[PDB]
Formats: C-alpha cells, sequence, structure tokens
C-alpha cells in the first residue's frame, strides 16, 4: 500500500495483536472478527525530537489511523469511528510496546551518564 503521508515517520516492531475487553459482548466480537482488518505494525517518530510521552504516543497511533484509513480510501472506501475507537484503543497499547525501546534509545542519549 502506498500511504505517501509517511516520509519522516518510520515503521514499528510487529507484535502479538492484543484483544480487548471493551465490557460489551458485541463489541468483543466486532474487535475480533473485524481484526484481520487491523495494522500489524504502529507508526513513529525520533522522541528526541517530542518531550511529553502522551504528545508522542499520540501522534504515534493517530498516524498509525490515518495511514491505515488513508491507504485504504483512494478508492470509494471510508472507515467508521467504531472501527477506529476499536483501533485507537489497539494500537494506543502496541504503540507503547514498541515506544518502550524507542524511549530507553532516547533515554541512552541524553549525555549518556
Amino acid at each position: 500500500s502506498v500511504v505517501g503521508g509517511l516520509g519522516g515517520y518510520m515503521l514499528g516492531s510487529a507484535m502479538s495483536r492484543p484483544m480487548i475487553h471493551f465490557g460489551n459482548d458485541w463489541e468483543d466480537r466486532y474487535y475480533r472478527e473485524n481484526m484481520y482488518r487491523y495494522p500489524n505494525q504502529v507508526y513513529y517518530r525520533p522522541v528526541d525530537q517530542y518531550n511529553n510521552q502522551n504528545n508522542f504516543v499520540h501522534d504515534c497511533v493517530n498516524i498509525t489511523i490515518k495511514q491505515h484509513t488513508v491507504t485504504t480510501t483512494t478508492k470509494g472506501e471510508n472507515f467508521t469511528e467504531t472501527d477506529v475507537k476499536m483501533m485507537e484503543r489497539v494500537v494506543e497499547q502496541m504503540c507503547v510496546t514498541q515506544y518502550q525501546k524507542e524511549s530507553q534509545a532516547y533515554y541512552d542519549g541524553r549525555r549518556s551518564s
């Protein structure tokens, strides 16, 4: 797929795509049925330019949303805020799990000790 809008984001490591407990049985299935649609990797930036944890993990995930939506559209498709909501919740914790490396690689910089 050709995102285009990724010229300085990079691709994470792939990982085990976590399930979620939405608390409600129709949403449990909604994700785990549609799960094949959802991205197996996340997109990110050097946390060297960031400061807040939150703001990075935000942009990380939300770029990983618009990567996936906009490289699905351009041919008579769109997402819905549901499939987005499900992806956000999963791609967040995935984005943390990849981030925790980028984060240590960052703190290793700073002056090394």
